[PDB]
Formats: C-alpha cells, sequence, structure tokens
C-alpha cells in the first residue's frame, strides 16, 4: 500500500551509517532489535531499535508510533530523537538511560512501599501526561519501565499506542499483553485511558509478588481469568498497609466509572509515603547481581 509511501514522508534522509558509530546489541523483542550508538556530535549517546518491515510486517501501528511520539515529549518518557528507512529496516532513534528494567528488579528482589509509591508516582505523571493528550498506551508492563542509574522512571515502546478524539473517545482492538490487559479490553467492550490505570495496577502486584496474576497459567486462559475473575486478589493481602490496599483497588476497580484517572490518583496517600528516587538504585545493583 501507499502506507509504506507515507512512511518514507516522515523518516529523515541519510545514510544513516555515517552519523551513528559504535554500535552495540542491547535488546532484541517484538519491538525489533535495540542497539545503543553514538551521532557524531555527540556527546549525546542514543538508543537504535530496528524492524524489519518487509519480514514482519503489522502495519498501521508502526507509522502510528513514530507520529504519536514525535509530538509527545516528556521527562517520564523515553524521547524520539529520529527516524530512518534503510533497506527493508525501520531504525527509530530515541533517548538512551542505563540500568536495566523493572522487571530484573521485580522479579531477583523485593521493593518497600516507599520505592513502590515512588515507581508509581513517576509512572502516574507519565500517564497524566499521555492521557491529557488523548494518548492510550496500552502495554503498561514492568518490561515497559526503565530505570536511570539515578532511579529514574522511564515509559518506554510505545508500539501498541493510541491517539483518541471526542467524537470517537473509545477503543474495541484487542491489544496488549494479556495479564496486564484490563477487563473492558479483555471483553471487547469500549475501552478508554483508564486501562492504562489498570496496567499500572497489574505492574503494582509484579513489584508485589514478583509477577502478575494468572502467569503461570497460557495467555488465552489468562484472558479467561481476567474476564471470570475480574478483579484480581494478592496471595498474601494481609501484607501490604491499608493505604496501599486502597491505592490497589482504586486502580484495579471493575467499575470504569469508579476506577481512578491518573491526574486524581497522583492525589493519592500512597505516593506520599514515596521514598527518593535514589533509593531505587540498590534494587538496580541487585537486579544485575541476580541477572550475572
Ligand atoms: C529492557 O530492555 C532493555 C533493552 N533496551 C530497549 N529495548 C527497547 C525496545 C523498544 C523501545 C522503544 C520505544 C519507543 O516506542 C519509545 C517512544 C519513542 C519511539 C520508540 C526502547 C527500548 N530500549 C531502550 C531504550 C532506551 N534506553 C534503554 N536503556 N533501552
Amino acid at each position: 500500500e501507499e502506507i509504506l509511501e507515507k512512511l518514507r514522508s516522515i523518516v529523515s534522509v541519510g545514510d544513516p551509517k555515517k552519523k551513528y558509530t559504535r554500535f552495540e546489541k542491547i535488546g532484541q523483542g517484538a519491538s525489533g532489535t535495540v542497539y545503543t550508538a553514538m551521532d557524531v556530535a555527540t556527546g549525546q549517546e542514543v538508543a537504535i531499535k530496528q524492524m524489519n518491515l518487509q519480514q514482519q510486517p503489522k502495519k498501521e501501528l508502526i507509522i502510528n508510533e513514530i507520529l504519536v511520539m514525535r509530538e509527545n515529549k516528556n521527562p517520564n518518557i523515553v524521547n524520539y530523537l529520529d527516524s530512518y528507512l534503510v533497506g527493508d529496516e525501520l531504525w527509530v532513534v530515541m533517548e538512551y538511560l542505563a540500568g536495566g528494567s523493572l522487571t530484573d528488579v521485580v522479579t531477583e528482589t523485593c521493593m518497600d512501599e516507599g520505592q513502590i509509591a515512588a515507581v508509581c508516582r513517576e509512572c502516574l505523571q507519565a500517564l497524566e501526561f499521555l492521557h491529557s493528550n488523548q494518548v492510550i498506551h496500552r502495554n503498561i508492563k514492568s518490561d515497559n519501565i526503565l530505570l536511570g542509574m539515578d532511579g529514574s522512571v522511564k515509559l518506554t515502546d510505545f508500539g501498541f499506542c493510541a491517539q483518541i478524539t471526542p467524537e470517537q473517545s473509545k477503543r474495541s482492538e484487542m491489544v496488549g499483553t494479556p495479564y496486564w490487559m484490563a477487563p473492558e479490553v479483555v471483553t471487547r467492550k469500549a475501552y478508554g485511558p483508564k486501562v492504562d490505570i489498570w496496567s499500572l495496577g497489574i505492574m503494582a502486584i509484579e513489584m508485589i509478588e514478583g509477577e502478575p496474576p494468572y502467569l503461570n497459567e497460557n495467555p488465552l486462559r489468562a484472558l479467561y481469568l481476567i474476564a471470570t475473575n475480574g478483579t484480581p486478589e494478592l496471595q498474601n493481602p494481609e501484607k501490604l498497609s491499608a493505604i496501599f490496599r486502597d491505592f490497589l483497588n482504586r486502580c484495579l476497580e471493575m467499575d470504569v466509572e469508579k476506577r481512578g484517572s491518573a491526574k486524581e490518583l497522583l492525589q493519592h496517600q500512597f505516593l506520599k509515603i514515596a521514598k527518593p528516587l535514589s533509593s531505587l538504585t540498590p534494587l538496580i545493583a541487585a537486579a544485575k547481581e541476580a541477572t550475572k
């Protein structure tokens, strides 16, 4: 389709193996292989993600990533820098911070409520910004949270991103990762930005239990469980403070009406007991030691 030509008018022109040097593969997933690099001038280090378009197309969401992200900059988001197309590959240039994913922290260490509150505050800030600009991430999970060496928190991977409008402020595309999905998305009801709030809630369960509910099961079985069970239950709910349990239940409220939004969840008292972001850095050290 001309959808490839629409993409050819968005990207920049260049080698682009002339500016950016010092390539190192630091990742490889469904979003494509990710490299670290640096362009002459400099001294800015960058991350370059590479998709094989003529080997694993989609392909409407590909363009949607660039368009939505290039005009939505925020401190709590990995920021788009540029994009090129070479051969069959699409390259996306973005900021880089070193220091692992939240996933490595939540599956190899234990976070206290002060640390969970700091991570949640930063995430809510990114969501509150996205939602105020009619943007829904639709794939909130620890895998998509990045941790700076100074304890910074950045939302990443907007490949499943979606833009709403007052004329059609809801969606019905069954997108995201099964276990982190809101019920209204699982059961194909019309859904809004509050689905990000849900997945944030599931990600808190990660930070509490080390993994999202039903993870032992299979993706489809999980979707069924989410559909049936609705609001998931902690193995040991008593291990959480009263101010934390209230926070979770306002993130995981079945009633989309009664479920909190990012703007009002930033006002929750659970975020008041938040520790400074520097407390997250020993978790990063510990995460890297179990990773070895
Ligand atoms: C946790 O994985 C470590 C490997 N790094 C990595 N994989 C990525 C996949 C997709 C995107 C992505 C993406 C976007 O959707 C974000 C909005 C702008 C367009 C591209 C970014 C990835 N990164 C980064 C990026 C920057 N720093 C670090 N440490 N890792």
